[PDB]
C-alpha cells in the first residue's frame, strides 16, 4: 500500500521539490540529507540512477547517510522507483 | 538551432533505457570508456549530473576524467542534460 505522499509525488515532474517531499523522508531524515549535501529530491533521485535503480544499494545507501529505517528506505525506494517508470 | 540534431533527438523525449551513446558529445570511443566505467545507460549519466546537483564545471570535469572527453563533447553532453531535464524533470 502508498501514502498520499507517494502518490503526489509520483504524479508529476518533481522540479525542485525539497528531499522532504520523498515518500519516508520526515523532517529528521530531511535535515540529515541536506547536512549531506541531498538538499533536493533530485539529488536523490541522481544516487538511484547512478547506483542503476538497485533496491538493495539505494536502500542502504540511504541508512548509511541518514539513517533511514527500513520503512522509510522502502517508501522512499518505492517512491523513486514509480516517478521513474513514469517519468524517466 | 545551433545544437546538433542528436541533442535535438534526445530532448525531445524521455530517455528510458537508452544508451549512453545517444547523448549528445557521447560518440562511440567515449561511450566505450563509459561503459566500462559503469555508466552504461544514459540515465546513469543523468545520475552523476544530479547527484553534482547539475553544475557545469563539476559535471565537465568529472566526465573529463572518466572518459577523456575534450571541452566541446563535455559541453555538448552537459547541455543535452540540462535542457532534458528542464523539459521532463
Amino acid at each position: 500500500t502508498t501514502s498520499q505522499k507517494h502518490r503526489d509525488f509520483v504524479a508529476e515532474p518533481m522540479g525542485e521539490k525539497p528531499v522532504g517531499s520523498l515518500a519516508g523522508i520526515g523532517e529528521v531524515l530531511g535535515k540529515k540529507l541536506e547536512e549531506r549535501g541531498f538538499d533536493k529530491a533530485y539529488v536523490v533521485l541522481g544516487q538511484f540512477l547512478v547506483l542503476k535503480k538497485d533496491e538493495d544499494l539505494f536502500r542502504e545507501w540511504l541508512k548509511d547517510t541518514c539513517g533511514a529505517n527500513a520503512k522509510q528506505s522502502r517508501d522512499c525506494f518505492g517512491c523513486l522507483r514509480e516517478w521513474c517508470d513514469a517519468f524517466l
